[PDB]
């Protein structure tokens, strides 16, 4: 029963009163093609924030431009991953939200999203989030 | 990547009838020395974050502590440079989970990282000197 410790930095991107949710790309999870924010793991010896910006770079190219960012909320959790050969990991993971602001609204997605989406704040409670997507948002109030 | 140890903190912000827990620490030990704190300490591995911050109030603060709320409140990272009792010194790169918590009681008994501890009410917190990461973190909660 293997363990991971993970730090997930993760930004809600605000832009002109719309937020930037992605679409999981169909080969990922068990209900294929929900929406949720980015964000990923910090590296080690990676500050939060250096982090915040690896992440958005990665997933969302580098050509979005960001002009505020700040922390928001934390919360942890769990995860039981089993692998193929049938053995599991428990993941711990710690959520760390920022709040942001972009300047643009220029996005190019990685392979871990197949749509990106700018929605605006009355219109996310219609999309189908993912859970933990479900649970940021709703502590935000937007839902 | 930089070369720092690293290490996530979890830090109660405790209240009982509108008083702050605030914790002196001892003089030739810890990130800050002599001043007055928020207590806490790291998570270990297999913890969840609750877990850690009910056990180290545990082991600084005693059993006898009753937290009756608790919730995620606000974080952030910081760099200091923290003191053993050996003598030497490191510089760690921490990020502060900082908890809103509310006490049953007053009951303390505080180990070897404090010398002293007190129940403040908001309106007296300045008169204290109070450890620079606990006066941004009081600010913050708007009692500064």
């Amino acid at each position: 029963n293997a363990m991971r410790q993970r730090t997930i930095v993760c930004p809600l991107i605000e832009n002109e009163g719309h937020y930037l949710l992605c679409k999981m790309a169909a080969d990922r999870g068990v209900f294929p093609g929900q929406w949720a924010l980015s964000g990923g793991g910090v590296e080690p010896g990676e500050r939060i924030e250096e982090a915040l910006r690896r992440e958005i770079r990665e997933e969302l190219g580098e050509k979005l431009i960001l002009t505020h960012i700040a922390p928001w909320c934390f919360r942890d959790d769990t995860r039981v991953k089993t692998y193929p050969d049938g053995h599991q990991e428990t993941i711990y993971m710690i959520y760390l939200i920022f709040n942001c602001v972009s300047a643009n609204r220029d996005v190019t997605i990685n392979e871990e999203f197949d749509d990106y989406a700018w929605v605006k704040a009355e219109d996310l409670k219609n999309y189908d989030l993912n859970a933990a997507t479900r649970v940021t948002l709703s502590l935000k109030g937007l839902l």
